[PDB]
DNA sequence: CGTGATTCCAGCGTCTTGAAGTCTACATA
DNA sequence: TATGTAGACTTCATATTATTGGAATCACG
RNA sequence: AGAUGAGACGCGUUUUAGAGCUAGAAAUAGCAAGUUAAAAUAAGGCUAGUCCGUUAUCAACUUGAAAAAGUGGCACCGAGUCGGUGCUU
């Protein structure tokens, strides 16, 4: 009944929970013990830590799902083909279809003869040798039109409709005119007749080959140019061969024309664009470009598929038929050369299955790039292989029918070959005559994006409301379901919420209102400064009103120049303008505005905010629905305001992706007093000018409390519903949920009271190359050689020091001062503002100086002196992005204000106030499950305080008051954690009453800078109630304060409340208690245990072998002849005590063993154990002796070793290793882990005491071998580790730590893992015998762990 | 003859967009 | 006519790893 | 730098078919052939659909078919995964 608070410290795979009275002890409790065992009672202490797998993302499920439903979807469609030919098969064979459906079974278990295709040996080796492959009987029921068997037009049929293709491009594009020779010859034909005294000999010129190759499109069109002596690429066929290839020829310079004819065949409207070029070019030159555009169209088939034969009818079939002829010569002269030159190589590389040759390039898995680079330098070597060479070099070596690159094949392609061959075969039967556009149809059936999949109200994915009860079949698709209400659904279900605004639909991201925000958000910071204007002053609104309009409106990105010169020069008549707050080109624009305006070409309509409304259901209904018809359904109710081109070119444009914002947040709420929106606030704001962050952050206005209001109740009361809804991945959503439930659980504990604090705070969960493009950038802005004279890479420039020094460009940030390489040690890195007022230690906050002295005198910022001495030399460095314009105005803030009372202000916020918004959250959740009464006022009665800090105060005082942290010895280091957040909150808290309002929730009013402020001075007893005058938060846990110019200043032993007079902190004996906590040996480390779910087992289909680990695929086909999956992952392992029968005469013997059960099988033995154990072959089971062991059960056994069963067949180390505080702070010191940042007189002391303290090394070492054995006991482990720490007793203690370190995993908690200490590599230890713990006790641990049940399995049996 | 130590392995790619590099008609001396 | 010169426009990328439990394999006292 | 969700494509993998031949009595040796196709692609279930099955959740005991609810004093001295003492019961 004492009151205390409760620490909470939230991470991904940790939740860290400790328990602090207002002493700063720890409490310990005693426990009863449920079960058998003698023990009745343990006592625990109330700080420990909990560790569970991380939380999985959905992808994984959300991805097999769909391939599921695609596999489905596949075979119902081979069943629908099937059906269509269900007649004609069965007069003409009654069997087939059976022999095709079971061709996987082996000979035995086969029902019908073992040829599938004909049924007789003779006619199966007939249609193999008449056709190799499948396009070979493709191609040859196209061309040919002989009658044809039945089955072989069903196999064709079957093969093209199984694999269709992609279906990314849309229309058409197999106009059955394809030749890219021919149509060149034709172009140049019709140029000729067009152009008769300026003739083109193109006779000669290889144009297939130069257009097909896979070369870039200007490359190609220099190419085919440079085959044309007197022709040039800027001429009438030059263009037009640029057209063809797909680029952006302009024809004006060839008719000498005056309107720029920019023609490209992917915009649409190119369709009017040509025909409007016609009129001023007459009729003649249409045929022209249609000959243009057909040779463009057979261009864009030679890019996937490459064909030389002319008479072909289906561009896929002789392309594949033309492969396997390049493969059958290549291998014949490969087999030939190989015998020849190199006769030793032969049987590897054509009979191993093992090796990365042919025969594991066919038999094996040998991929295409693996074979490629295996053969590539066997080719090299040997002679005559020119043309293989070459082939490899293209990718087109040996190649297969079945590549990866198929992927890019439209289905146009199979569709055309399917409507030939029905073509062909329908003369001779009427049935493919009368139902080819059945098949057709079943080919082209593409279930559309807002459709969704076709479930009848037992699926919770699907979304489709039908017309009729019927089955779903692609002939009557049009029909059945109903598009308009389908499509309301997906609008309405699909679009994901605003976070600031649950119950609101977001913006799409190209939308006009969103772009209107983006511009007008980043409008309201751009300053501008002339010659006349003594201060840069804010764009009023009808500066910004001009701004869009004659910028925004008219070009499709503004720059830093087109603002100085079209706004500024052209309107304000100012010749010279600095523009601030904005460099370069915009990163917002009105891209939709010009996409628009190019469309409709009605600027007035688009101006208009009345049509608005209108333009924004055209959006979102370009923003989805992919599909054609829909947007031209929807947009048919729209189609009255526009013309039939501007409604298909709105038809043919898409959009992607999404906004971050929704409508009513951007105009929708509006201020009570003001009575304007955000983007009417964003219009006319004056003086003020606030954006968007801080308009929802304004506690003047009425916008920040709509916010909190919209935000609370944002779904039910139950609390599982909020944890998944909140926004964050899944692992912290688990985390929280696990964090609710630990807070719960120490509430029951504690005697059914409530904590009166509890402090919530959550871990945060390339650069280099980064670093570098910032440093040559600034390099070449001031054109130094240091580059040249100190080159350096990336792995060297870790330290900050050499960062620091080339960013100064080798010199000095406070005198003029020529850096030296050999003085680097000797120099001290120094915070712009001092640690005492700010604990930034960032990049930009780090200066380089070859003397702290000369920063200045003991004024917090730089002297003025040194402004006046390098306002050039830091502008400079700030124009060559060199440093940040946080950095130099942080070295000129006494030339500018000094130290303004805002820079306190913001210097506390910054270490007080959280940045994310996931803790506010948690905090809120918190608050309502422990805040549950009312007062008079009916005012929630804030009995906890939920108060959230940031982890950058905990981590400094870890640092301050040597208290190391070190992330692999232990797990110990999340309770402690935990136990420091709660310190440091309620000490902070206790001492800093108003403050409290920015840690609380929002109940408490809002303060300002005037209080806890001082003017200028240290006034000592704080009369006045300014709390700090230094802008520390922390300062005073520590003994002593310093100064900019190294002033010392020192503080009561003993500090107290400056109000209540209540004592805050004891530094005689609070330090000396968190030392002793921390050096406690027993914190409670339990494990969540995980029923395991997921896959039944690996998905990788083994061969046939001669076990029973194979699980079989199907029920019928047994493993012994089929194969299957192998290693299924145990859900959870049954202890049970039964008999099983031994020996031939099956005699019962009293067993007691650890069965596992697999995830395919837990339903089964769900529902019925005693069935299912009976089964596997166990007798008389004991039902109430059946005991669940999930994974992560916990097992101890004598000398307190202690396992946990990770599965019926392996165990991992169960104990934790506590070692003492001082090792810890020798491990941490010594090993130089963080950085070395800090007075070098204490990296100099730390040093002496690292150097005094080597023998505690070896004390480690033993240590260790005290654990092992009686933790681990893996002698041979230990043994080399052992040799292998004598062999390196001389290496340097600075890096004879950073191996010590990762030799901890030896006896960490979890799975074993291998190591390296050196280069000694130690392989991890594995348990093979689970045996043991049959005889151990099992302890099943609650959730927090402070709970036991001790069950003695040894009296079993 | 388990038994303990050692070795190998696990289903995976794409469905557009933006900065980079470059060629160009045109302004100015 | 020679040299910028903004500008329009094609081009090359536009995410990596990872545990840890099953099974197979093999020396071995 | 936030998760969930709809539609396709390309493969990969496993069995069978594409009679392997020659000299041996087999074991073996030599020679020819390599591309493709059918089925499956988590066991399967009922709700019988172009549906659903790898996300979230899940210590023990008692009640409740489930959803959920209820279960065990405290203080002090120390510290090798907690022990001892006092008090209460």
């Amino acid at each position: 009944d004492k009151k205390y608070s409760i620490g909470l410290a939230i991470g991904t795979n940790s939740v860290g929970w400790a328990v602090i009275t207002d002493e700063y002890k720890v409490p310990s409790k005693k426990f009863k013990v449920l079960g058998n065992t003698d023990r009745h009672s343990i006592k625990k202490n109330l700080i420990g830590a909990l560790l569970f797998d991380s939380g999985e993302t959905a992808e994984a499920t959300r991805l097999k799902r769909t391939a599921r439903r695609r596999y489905t979807r596949r075979k119902n469609r081979i069943c629908y083909l099937q059906e269509i030919f269900s007649n004609e098969m069965a007069k003409v064979d009654d069997s087939f279809f059976h022999r095709l459906e079971e061709s996987f079974l082996v000979e035995e278990d086969k029902k019908h003869e073992r040829h599938p295709i004909f049924g007789n040996i003779v006619d199966e080796v007939a249609y193999h040798e008449k056709y190799p492959t499948i396009y070979h009987l493709r191609k040859k029921l196209v061309d040919s039109t002989d009658k044809a068997d039945l089955r072989l037009i069903y196999l064709a049929l079957a093969h093209m409709i199984k694999f269709r293709g992609h279906f990314l491009i849309e229309g058409d594009l197999n106009p059955d005119n394809s030749d890219v020779d021919k149509l060149f010859i034709q172009l140049v034909q019709t140029y000729n007749q067009l152009f008769e005294e300026n003739p083109i000999n193109a006779s000669g010129v290889d144009a297939k080959a130069i257009l097909s190759a896979r070369l870039s499109k200007s490359r190609r069109l220099e190419n085919l140019i440079a085959q044309l002596p007197g022709e040039k690429k800027n001429g009438l066929f030059g263009n037009l061969i640029a057209l063809s290839l797909g680029l952006t020829p302009n024809f004006k310079s060839n008719f000498d024309l005056a309107e720029d004819a920019k023609l490209q065949l992917s915009k649409d409207t190119y369709d009017d664009d040509l025909d409007n070029l016609l009129a001023q070019i007459g009729d003649q030159y249409a045929d022209l470009f249609l000959a243009a555009k057909n040779l463009s169209d057979a261009i864009l088939l030679s890019d996937i598929l490459r064909v030389n034969t002319e008479i072909t009818k289906a561009p896929l079939s002789a392309s594949m038929i033309k492969r396997y002829d390049e493969h059958h010569q290549d291998l014949t002269l490969l087999k030939a050369l190989v015998r020849q030159q190199l006769p030793e190589k032969y049987k590897e590389i054509f009979f191993d299955q093992s090796k990365n040759g042919y025969a594991g390039y066919i038999d094996g898995g040998a991929s295409q790039e693996e074979f490629y680079k295996f053969i590539k330098p066997i080719l090299e070597k040997m002679d005559g292989t020119e043309e293989l060479l070459v082939k490899l070099n293209r990718e087109d070596l040996l190649r297969k029918q079945r590549t990866f690159d198929n992927g890019s094949i439209p289905h146009q392609i199979h569709l055309g070959e399917l409507h030939a061959i029905l073509r062909r075969q329908e003369d001779f039967y009427p049935f493919l005559k009368d139902n080819r556009e059945k098949i057709e149809k079943i080919l082209t059936f593409r279930i559309p994006y807002y459709v969704g999949p076709l479930a009848r109200g037992n699926s919770r994915f699907a979304w489709m409301t039908r017309k009729s009860e019927e089955t779903i079949t692609p002939w009557n698709f049009e029909e059945v379901v109903d598009k308009g209400a389908s499509a309301q659904s997906f609008i309405e279900r699909m679009t994901n919420f605003d976070k600031n605004l649950p119950n609101e639909k977001v913006l799409p991201k190209h939308s006009l209102l969103y772009e209107y925000f983006t511009v007008y958000n980043e409008l309201t910071k751009v300053k501008y400064v002339t010659e006349g204007m003594r201060k840069p002053a804010f764009l009023s609104g009808e500066q910004k009103k001009a701004i869009v309009d004659l910028l925004f409106k008219t070009n499709r990105k503004v720059t830093v120049k087109q603002l100085k010169e079209d706004y500024f020069k052209k309107i304000e008549c100012f010749d010279s303008v600095e523009i601030s707050g904005v460099e370069d080109r915009f990163n917002a624009s009105l891209g939709t505005y010009h996409d628009l305006l190019k469309i409709i070409k009605d600027k007035d309509f688009l101006d208009n905010e009345e049509n608005e409304d209108i333009l924004e259901d055209i959006v979102l209904t370009l923003t989805l629905f992919e599909d054609r018809e829909m947007i031209e359904e929807r947009l048919k109710t729209y189609a009255h305001l526009f013309d039939d081109k501007v409604m298909k070119q709105l038809k043919r444009r898409r959009y992607t992706g999404w906004g971050r914002l929704s409508r009513k947040l951007i105009n929708g709420i509006r201020d009570k007093q003001s009575g304007k929106t955000i983007l009417d606030f964003l219009k006319s704001d004056g003086f003020a000018n606030r954006n968007f962050m801080q308009l929802i952050h304004d506690d003047s206005l009425t916008f920040k409390e709509d916010i909190q209001k919209a935000q609370v109740s944002g779904q039910g009361d139950s609390l599982h519903e909020h944890i998944a809804n909140l926004a964050g991945s899944p692992a912290i959503k688990k985390g929280i949920l696990q964090t609710v439930k630990v807070v719960d659980e120490l509430v029951k504990v504690m005697g059914r009271h409530k904590p009166e604090n509890i402090v919530i705070e959550m871990a945060r969960e390339k650069n280099s190359r980064e670093r570098m493009k910032r440093i040559e950038e600034g390099i070449k802005e001031l054109g130094s050689q240091i580059l040249k004279e100190h080159p350096v890479e990336n792995t060297q420039l870790q330290n900050e020091k050499l960062y620091l020094y080339y960013l100064q460009n080798g010199r000095d940030m406070y005198v003029d001062q020529e850096l030296d390489i050999n003085r680097l040690s000797d120099y001290d890195v120094d915070a712009i503002v001092p640690q005492s007022f700010l604990k930034d230690d960032s990049i930009d906050n780090k200066v380089l100086t070859r003397s702290d002295k000369n920063r200045g005198k003991s004024d917090n910022v730089p002297s003025e002196e040194v402004v006046k001495k390098m306002k050039n030399y830091w502008r400079q460095l700030l124009n060559a992005k060199l440093i940040t314009q946080r950095k130099f105005d942080n070295l000129t803030k006494a030339e500018r204000g000094g130290l303004s009372e805002l820079d306190k202000a913001g210097f506390i916020k910054r270490q007080l106030v959280e940045t994310r918004q996931i803790t506010k959250h948690v905090a809120q959740i918190l608050d309502s499950r422990m805040n549950t009464k009312y007062d008079e006022n009916d005012k929630l009665i804030r009995e906890v305080k939920v108060i959230t800090l940031k982890s950058k105060l905990v981590s400094d005082f870890r640092k301050d008051f040597q208290f190391y942290k070190v992330r692999e010895i232990n797990n110990y280091h999340h309770a402690h954690d935990a136990y420091l957040n709660a310190v440091v909150g309620t000490a902070l808290i206790k001492k800093y009453p108003k403050l409290e309002s920015e840690f609380v929730y929002g109940d408490y009013k809002v303060y300002d800078v005037r209080k806890m402020i001082a003017k200028s001075e240290q006034e000592i007893g704080k009369a006045t109630a300014k709390y700090f005058f230094y802008s520390n938060i922390m300062n005073f846990f520590k003994t002593e304060i310093t100064l900019a110019n190294g002033e010392i200043r020192k503080r009561p032993l003993i500090e107290t409340n400056g109000e209540t007079g209540e004592i805050v902190w004891d530094k005689g004996r609070d330090f000396a208690t968190v030392r002793k906590v921390l050096s406690m040996p027993q914190v409670n480390i339990v494990k969540k245990t995980e029923v395991q779910t997921g896959g039944f087992s690996k998905e990788s289909i083994l061969p046939k072998r001669n076990s029973d680990k194979l699980i079989a695929r199907k029920k019928d086909w047994d493993p012994k002849k089929y194969g299957g999956f192998d290693s299924p992952t145990v859900a959870y392992s049954v202890l049970v005590v039964a008999k099983v029968e031994k020996g031939k005469s099956k005699k019962l013997k009293s067993v007691k063993e650890l069965l596992g059960i697999t995830i395919m099988e837990r339903s089964s033995f769900e529902k019925n154990p005693i069935d299912f154990l009976e089964a596997k072959g166990y007798k008389e089971v004991k039902k109430d002796l059946i005991i669940k062991l999930p994974k992560y059960s916990l097992f101890e056994l004598e000398n307190g070793r202690k396992r946990m069963l990770a599965s019926a067949g392996e165990l991992q180390k169960g104990n934790e290793l506590a070692l003492p505080s001082k090792y810890v702070n020798f491990l941490y010191l010594a090993s130089h882990y963080e950085k070395l940042k800090g007075s070098p007189e204490d990296n100099e002391q730390k040093q002496l005491f690292v150097e005094q303290h080597k023998h505690y090394l070896d004390e480690i070492i033993e240590q260790i071998s005290e654990f092992s054995k009686r933790v681990i006991l893996a002698d041979a482990n230990l043994d080399k580790v052992l040799s292998a720490y004598n062999k390196h007793r001389d290496k340097p203690i600075r890096e004879q730590a950073e191996n010590i370190i990762h030799l901890f995993t030896l006896t960490n908690l979890g799975a074993p893992a291998a190591f390296k200490y050196f280069d000694t590599t130690i392989d991890r230890k594995r348990y093979t015998s689970t045996k043991e713990v049959l005889d151990a006790t099992l302890i099943h641990q609650s959730i927090t762990g402070l709970y036991e049940t001790r069950i003695d399995l040894s009296q079993l049996g």
